[PDB]
């Protein structure tokens, strides 16, 4: 049971400590590979932070794409960190649902 995972709309992608989870078209670099030609090579990235091992983790997404990433229907500002909440929906310009287990 990973701290959190992405449901892809299938397969789930875990989000664990000390890992940058990359979503994109480049199978040489991304943990979740999406083949739509309007998805960037690395499109958006997911990670988590623990202050200590007893901390409740916090989870983040950041867009780094050409065409944009949407969070609950709202366009993200490119390169800016956004705090995630359980069941947030990430749509790539494909639906990813962010689920917290921790």
């Amino acid at each position: 049971v990973a701290p959190a995972h992405l449901e892809v709309n299938e397969q789930t992608i875990p989000i664990v400590k000390h890992q940058l989870v990359k979503v994109g078209r480049n199978d040489k670099e991304c943990q979740l590979v999406l083949t739509n030609p309007s998805i960037s090579s690395v499109h958006c990235v997911f990670w988590c932070v623990f202050f200590d091992e007893d901390s409740i983790p916090m989870f983040y997404v950041k867009d780094c794409s050409l065409n944009g990433t949407y969070l609950n229907g709202l366009l993200l500002k490119r390169d800016k960190t956004y705090l995630l909440k359980h069941c947030d929906v990430i749509e790539l310009s494909t639906r990813l649902v962010f689920m917290i287990n921790d």
